[PDB]
């Protein structure tokens, strides 16, 4: 069966373990990560690496990246800095992959809160601009959780 390597960015405290706890175990919080589902009809091995904000830089984690075959790149839509930082994550995505063209989701992580300080539009003109899909999701209620990672997997079988 097919495996797809997804790697999950972004800064620090924006959900990146949050999303995958959830959608590996179901279960909002508050090792290595696999499962296996179907996406539309196909049987498949998903394995996420859950990956650290900062890391200064350490070519064991370059490498490591750079097994991955699709990325969600997440920011929290109440925290301003973590999506103005959006761009370096996708520089060292493309940078780590050595291409301009690597499948990619755009995620608004916390979208059950109130008081969000990043607007839907913002991220949606910026992923429109990067032409990558923007999927908003809650780690905490499971809304997006599945759309995001899945949506990756789509991104990937249609690369
Ligand atoms: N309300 C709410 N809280 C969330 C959501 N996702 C994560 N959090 C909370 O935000 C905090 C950070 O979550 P975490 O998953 O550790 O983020 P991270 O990006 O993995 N952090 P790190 O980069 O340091 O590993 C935790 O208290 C977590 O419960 C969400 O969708 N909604
Ligand atoms: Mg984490």
């Amino acid at each position: 069966m097919t495996e797809y390597k997804l790697v999950v960015v972004g800064a620090g405290g924006v959900g990146k373990s949050a999303l995958t706890i959830q959608l590996i175990q179901n279960h909002f919080v508050d090792d290595s990560y696999r499962k296996q589902v179907v996406i539309d009809g196909e049987t498949c091995l998903l394995d996420i690496l859950d990956t650290e904000g900062q890391e200064e830089y350490s070519a064991m984690r370059d490498q490591y990246m750079r097994t991955g075959e699709g990325f969600l790149c997440v920011f929290a839509i109440n925290n301003t800095k973590s999506f103005e930082d959006i761009h370096q994550y996708r520089e060292q995505i493309k940078r780590v992959k050595d291409s301009d063209d690597v499948p990619m989701v755009l995620v608004g992580n916390k979208c059950d809160l109130a008081a969000r300080t990043v607007e839907s539009r913002q991220a949606q003109d910026l992923a429109r601009s990067y032409g990558i899909p923007y999927i908003e999701t809650s780690a905490k209620t499971r809304q997006g959780v599945e759309d995001a990672f899945y949506t990756l997997v789509r991104e990937i079988r249609q690369h």
